[PDB]
């Protein structure tokens, strides 16, 4: 046992017999801004409340009524053969992190193609504040307020407001964020496995050839590897693992990883911690929206790159 | 470097990038629990709240009105001949870390011995846990805290006294309530620059000729304490390089003010003579801190 082996030992051992990040609580009724502050800000924990939003737009949303409500405009959605939109896939021997395939559509063009089984999958999931940018509409069957709880614990408005629907078979492969998210789910259901932070020495990550989702004239779909300016291939730093069926033969070290499973419902909310790993996947023609908040930083940052520094 | 000082450099670098507990926050008046969670609690960070307490004691409580408040009663007392209770302190070629010679007399000669230079150095240090504090302006912290204090600790003493830097395991709320109070601080995440050594421990003890001494304890052989070597007030930079990157934060706590000093930060504690002062200890929430600092401590042992 190297040194540093021996002081990651020391963390998880200590984290385990301490109880962290070991659970999502689960509370019936919004805490008090003090609590939130206390119970899970402070220690980077998530959280689940149930049934906690009456929002107009858990009972309204509808691919109809959005169809409606905006007009049928033309929407930003991401297509893959696998389900995997920034996810690994393998083509002739490599195992790429492959990018959707991005373009322009008529939502009706989306409600019928997630309407067909067969078909490539589809996603609106452009983040980058996509619902104040794209279909600020939307915002009118919110009441955003109703997160103060939490956000007094960020004490500054959301920095991005996102709005999420998809196929029952886009799967969003486990990686982090640098935000404090609030995941509210307006029709349907998200599944989370998540993973703490301080675990980061049990999730293997690997550094990977990126590629692109592209379509053949034929409409057939292959990954076109991205080789820059340098000729060396452009590289992404992944999570190698697949927390639904993992290789722990090839990954002995996910073994000792205690991943956490919660299922959000429409009306729930989830408060996702900075950094924490999660994988996510949902039911067909799901809709969620999600708010991110800009870090506030502390030494578990500085002690975060240490741990990415000892198990390079 | 090793990859064990790789790693260490790493995480000094990302907190001086970020200026991780540079400085004392300064307030001029009291938090809201809210905010004292969110701004301080969470963050690790220590804080100064200037004349926030208008408790009677900070005019009323003297050496001279404290012997006829509870009447001239015996206190517990803590002697040493150095000033360094709980410090370092050499004996026969050796360097020892050195409890001190604790004892119960009444508190009028407590007084008398203070203003003798010529003597040992005394101070009081009391956990009783009243009618001339108002200790509800204090419910900010609690209420971040989330339970009633541990402890609750009163202190008296000579300008001699000096309480040498070290860590505690709990949050530490310290009101001043006569003269000011001198803490050099340094935060959890910098203890790779904080040389530490294994010492001897031993108690201070009188001859029969009032002589101090420094018996070794034991359980046999004798029992060992880890302790920070390094005095911050005039560091050895040669002896302790890795101390030139620590970054101590200074901050004079006058009477009426309030300083939250998070759990597990280093420091070193100085006052004016015939200091007077109180605090409140808080048991910690283990969180992720705590299992990165036993990490730390697995890395600089
Ligand atoms: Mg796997
Ligand atoms: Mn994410
Ligand atoms: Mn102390």
């Amino acid at each position: 046992m190297s040194e540093v082996e021996r002081a990651l030992d020391v963390l998880l051992q200590e984290a385990e017999e301490l109880c962290i990040g070991s659970s999502v609580v689960e509370l019936d009724r919004i805490p008090t801004a003090l609590e939130f502050c206390r119970e899970f800000y402070s220690k980077n924990q998530p959280v689940v409340i149930r049934k906690a939003l009456n929002w107009p737009a858990i009972g309204k949303w509808t691919p109809k009524y959005l169809i409606e409500a905006l007009g049928d405009r033309s929407v930003d959605v991401a297509i893959t053969p696998n389900g995997y939109a920034d996810g690994l896939a393998t083509q002739n021997g490599q195992e790429y992190f492959v990018l959707p395939l991005e373009t322009k559509m008529k939502l009706s063009e989306v409600v019928r193609r997630l309407d067909d089984p067969t078909g490539a999958v589809h996603y609106i999931q452009k983040q980058n504040s996509n619902l104040s940018v794209d279909l600020p509409e939307l915002a009118a069957d919110l009441r955003v307020s109703d997160l103060d709880f939490a956000q007094q614990s960020f004490n500054k408005p959301p920095d991005a407001v996102n709005f999420w629907l998809g196929d029952e078979r886009a799967v969003t492969s486990m990686h982090k964020d640098p935000y404090e998210n609030v995941y509210c789910v307006i029709s349907g259901h998200k599944d989370f496995v998540l993973i703490p932070p301080h675990q980061l020495s049990c999730v293997p990550r690997g550094i990977y050839p990126t590629g692109v989702y592209k379509t053949s004239d034929s409409g057939q779909f292959y990954i076109e590897p991205l080789r820059d300016e340098e000729g060396s291939d452009q590289f992404t730093e992944w999570v190698s693992v697949d927390p639904l069926s993992p290789d722990l033969a090839k990954y002995p070290e996910y073994a000792r990883a205690k991943p956490l499973k919660v299922r959000v419902h429409a009306g729930d909310i989830l408060y996702l911690p900075n950094y924490w790993f999660h994988h996510v996947s949902q039911s067909h023609k799901c809709i969620a929206v999600n708010f991110w908040y800009d870090l506030d930083y502390d030494s578990r940052y500085c002690y975060y790159r240490m741990l990415e520094q000892m198990t390079s």
